[PDB]
Order: structure tokens, then sequence, then C-alpha cells
């Protein structure tokens, strides 16, 4: 499923990630643009042979199964494919225990090279929320 952006925002807010451990909504829209261009369908294969899922281009090295990740993690506990639904609460719950983990959104590579510090409300305005 391609969200439109107030479309994807409205999920989010209802899913609890406005605020979510201090990280207002317009920070985790501008996150999904640049992952995944709001395509809950996005993967994209890491160097290390991990891959990366969905809206939030989590991956397989710590955070889901894919089956082909050696040595990797699935603290998610999920199938990477589940991250690729059209119902996007897999994903957010997995984004809430990522954000957690110590460096916030900074995991999100994308986030800190092209959200942190910029105009993030931008990506909710005009949306009725
Ligand atoms: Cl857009
Ligand atoms: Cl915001
Ligand atoms: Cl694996
Ligand atoms: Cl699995
Ligand atoms: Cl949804
Ligand atoms: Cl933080
Ligand atoms: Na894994």
């Amino acid at each position: 499923k391609v969200f439109g952006r107030c479309e994807l925002a409205a999920a989010m807010k209802r899913h609890g990630l406005d605020n979510y451990r201090g990280y207002s909504l317009g920070n985790w829209v501008c996150a999904a643009k640049f992952e995944s261009n709001f395509n809950t369908q996005a993967t994209n294969r890491n160097t290390d042979g991990s891959t990366d899922y969905g809206i939030l281009q989590i991956n397989s090295r710590w955070w889901c199964n894919d089956g082909r990740t050696p040595g990797s993690r699935n603290l998610c506990n999920i199938p990477c494919s589940a991250l690729l639904s059209s119902d996007i609460t897999a994903s957010v719950n997995c984004a809430k225990k990522i954000v957690s983990d110590g460096n916030g959104m900074n995991a999100w590579v994308a986030w800190r090279n092209r959200c942190k510090g910029t105009d993030v409300q931008a990506w909710i305005r005009g949306c009725r929320l």
C-alpha cells in the first residue's frame, strides 16, 4: 500500500506514535517519506546481507526474521513480511521498540541525515488530525 502523506500521519497518530519517546508526528512522517516514500511494500538489501522492510525500513539484522540473515536476531518477534502489510500495526509496534533502544530516532540514518533538525511539522501541515 502506498499511503498518502496525511493518511499515514493519521494512521501513525492512531497507533500512538505522535510524541512517542518525545518524537512529534512530523518526525515519523518525514522518516517514512525518505525510508520508503510511504510504500509499505518497500524492501532494500543492505551491504551486510540484511534487508530493510516496510514504511520505516526496519532491518532483519536485529528486529525481524526473514530466514536469510545469518547471525541475526528477531527482537520484535515478527516475520519481516509482516512489515510489508497494508496494516502498519507491526511496523509501528516494532518502531516503538527500536526508538526506545537508546539512540532514539538516530537508529534511522535517513532520519538523522534528512529530518533531524529540520522543520518536520511541515510534513503534517494541512492534515486533518
Ligand atoms: Cl509527500
Ligand atoms: Cl511535528
Ligand atoms: Cl535469518
Ligand atoms: Cl518468522
Ligand atoms: Cl494501518
Ligand atoms: Cl531521544
Ligand atoms: Na533477523
